[PDB]
Parts: structure tokens; sequence; C-alpha cells
């Protein structure tokens, strides 16, 4: 049995696309292999302590794959005082010589404003998703990584709510870190008749149903989801008795256009 | 022996996979399992052929003490291969083939005909019900209540069965609701709507099924059918792990959640 340590089960968290392709991945490389799955259910940082200490000490998993990465996270110091094998989906921050699959996220934000910005582009805003999490802040780091190159502004946003959102509302432009912060976006876009792509275009991070049949289509970046979990699956059952880097893919939908 | 239950869902392919009722029902069977020393296993075939072989693959290594299928189509292969074996199966739907076989569902018949009904009373009667493909039980009930509804109120009850994105967009007096039976349906209702610019609720109005972050932040947010999936999921875990050990039907409700895409006419 290996454990599956979701930052989060609360429901903005578990209903992202990314997970479900992540665990599916997962599951087809377990699956070929005779091993069962189990997944952390706790929707607060304190409660995943616990629970996964009582894993751990229940002995009821083999190994972990941690689903996300964060500095100085309770979890992986946790992990390592047990002695427990266990591999990362995301960026190792906290302990050195640690397996870590990942997507090289500076890369595929500063590709993705790169695109934008010989679409026209020079006044792109980029919306951060509340939190400290690696993979927030490797995409906001790329962003500003190339408006630095090219010398055009950089701003930058955490949105921490809906509210905070409506309030924050003239970018050609608006980057979103994940599709779920995005489907927000596009709420308050059409709340204010900011039509897409006419008044303005959008683009987030991670392709998926969500991103194909958004109102509109979003432009996005595949981060292939799917190999990222076969690869997890299958590293750690090896390990079971590095940093490999998946690709990403800028998928040109209606949300992006040429402008003048 | 082996403390696991095998999770049939109908298809691994993204746009269910990615349905948000997967990740509710399935968190609600792990608050069950974890509690109660069970592991699992979830089926990854994308087709009903490779399906079929998984699972007898599964039932044959051994691999599973009992399964929990994610959904209910009438004649299932899989259906018949469990009761072949003699394996123990509970079901997330209507029970539909065999007799005595427990299934825990809401009554999506009922809750079709409170959502008709809720829009009857806002002022609605020329109401579509757009249907999502195949010949799945939840779909079907849902679809009947619709009718239903209709038939005591005497008014329209367009149905129409939408088997892919082109279709829904030839698709297209027009009526001034539409119900999608599914979210992921309603996503690419809301998708085609915005294409041909027609407003919410101002020119036309919307409504589905299974409220979640999909329809609570869509464009607009949507009023649906809140039909408790985490509910579905630890009642259905329980009752599993409860075979096991040592028939029975479970309706869990569904309350129906107001938003912007529906207002009175």
């Amino acid at each position: 049995t290996i454990g599956l340590i979701q930052k989060s089960s609360a429901p903005e968290i578990r209903q992202n696309p990314f997970n479900s392709d992540v665990l599916n991945g997962i599951n087809q490389a377990c699956n070929v292999r005779g091993y069962s799955t189990r997944m952390t259910v706790s929707e607060n940082s304190g409660d995943l302590y616990h629970e996964v200490k009582t894993m751990i000490q229940s002995k009821s998993v083999d190994g972990f794959i941690l689903l996300y990465s964060l500095k100085d996270d309770p979890i992986e110091h946790l992990l390592n005082e047990f002695k427990v094998p266990y591999l990362i989906v995301g960026k190792s921050l906290n302990y050195e010589n640690i397996i870590h699959i990942d997507n090289d996220n500076i890369d595929a934000a500063y590709q993705l404003t790169q695109y934008l910005y010989h679409l026209g582009h020079r006044h792109i805003l980029f919306l951060q998703e509340s939190g400290h999490y690696a993979v927030t802040e490797d995409r906001s780091v790329g962003f500003k990584q190339y408006c630095d190159d090219v010398k055009i502004s950089n701003d930058c946003v955490v949105i921490k709510s809906m509210n905070d959102l409506r309030d924050f509302i003239m970018p050609s432009v608006i980057i979103t870190s994940d599709v779920m912060l995005n489907m927000q976006l596009l709420n308050v876009l059409y709340e204010y008749q900011l039509r897409i792509p006419e008044d303005i275009q959008t683009a987030t991070f991670n392709t998926s149903f969500l991103t194909e049949n958004a109102t509109p289509s979003q432009t996005s970046v595949n981060i292939n989801p799917d190999v990222l979990g076969f690869t997890a699956g299958n590293t750690i059952i090896d390990v079971l008795r590095r940093e490999k880097l998946i690709s990403t893919q800028i998928v040109e939908r209606v949300s992006t256009t040429k402008i003048e």
C-alpha cells in the first residue's frame, strides 16, 4: 500500500483536475504491480500531521508520495524522523537527496509569458493563489523573470478570496497560477462584463476539461499530470525494495489572440 | 482477506474522471475505509471492453475483497460478471439488473421533479432538459422526474440527448431556462451560450445537478441540486464494509442551491 498525501482534502483542492490526473497516473502504475493505495483525508495541516503519523505508527502503509511541496513542511520532518520511504511530486526544498518528480514550473511560466509577449502583450497581470506552496512560487518567479528580461511591468498579486478578487477587479491579459483561481477570475470578469478576448485575455496553468470548456476556452500550459503520476508511482515502487522533470506545452485556445 | 475495496468507475477518461462527483464520493469512501482499516484500488480502463477484463483479472487475482460500482447501467456486463463469481458488491445508484443487490443513491427522479418545480415557481413555462449521452440510470432518472413534473402542470417537456460539443452547438421562441443533467455537460452549455453571446440570467437561465466548486464558480454561478456525494461515499464505504464483516437500500437527501443563473421571470 502506498500513501498519497494531499495538502488538503477540502473541495477546492480535491476537485482540482490536477489531483484526478495525477492519481490516475499513480493507479496505472500501482495496479500493474500489485499495490493498493491510500489517500489522506485531513482538511488542515494540523490533522494531516497526526493523520500521517497515525498512518506511520499503525504501519498501514509501506511508503508515501507527497502530492505537493512546501518549504519547512512539518510532514517532511515527520517522515524523515521516522525514516519512512517517500518522494515528492514537486520541488524538494527541505531535505537533500530526496527523489522528486516535477515540471520546470519557472520555465513553464517564463514560456507562457513569452508567448503572450509575442502576441503583442505589454501589460500583463499575474494572479497568484494564496499559500506558500513551491509550485505557485515557481510560476510567479518565472513570470517576473521574463518581465525583467524584456523590461515590462511585473504586477504579481496574491488573491486571498473571491471577494478580494472582486475588489481587485488595465492589463491586456491576465495569467492565473492555477485553473481553480482561473474559474473564479472568469466568473468575476463576466460579472463586470469584460468580454474575453475582446475586452481582455486570460491564460492559466494545467490543461483539462475545465480549461477546454471554460467560458471561453482557456489558453493554458499542459503540465502532463498523467505522466507525473505514472512516474511517481513507478519510482516509489522501485524504492521499496534524483530529479525527474516532465515537459510542458502551451495549448492555444479562445482566451488569447494577437493584439495590436 | 486483502482488506481492500475495488472501486469500479465507468471510465477513467478525463471528462469522466475529472467530474467533481468522483472526487467527492471517493473522499467519502476514503473517510469510511481509513477508519476501519481498509485499502483501496480503482479501475483505470477507459472503455467497457477493457474494464470487464480488468475487473475479471481483479476477481481472479483475488486482489480485492468487495466492490463498489460508481455507476449503474442497464444490462451491465460487469454486474453479470460480479454475480457469476459471487463477489460482494454494492451500487452507488439505482439497482436495475439483479434484485437484492445493495445500493446507495439519491432519489434522482424526485430531485429533478423538485428542480423543475422550483423553476416553474419562478415563472418558467418553456423548459429544456439537456441529457448527457449514455444509458446510465442516474441520467434516465433525472429525465424522468423532469417529464413527470411537466406532465403534472401540462407544459412542454423538450428533452434532448447531447452526444458531443458539436451536437450541443448545432442544437444551439427559445426556452427561458435550460437544465443540464450534469455539471460537465453544463460547463459545455455555458461555453456555447457565451460564444453565442446569450447572457445569463438576462437572456436565458440555466440549472444543473451536483453542486460543487465548478457550479459555485461557473460563469455565472449556477443554481444547482446538491446531491451530497461525500455522504453517498461515506455511506457506500461503511455499507460495503458492513457486508464484508460479520438486503438494504439507502437514499441520500438532495437540496436546491440557488445562485445567479436563475431568477424570477
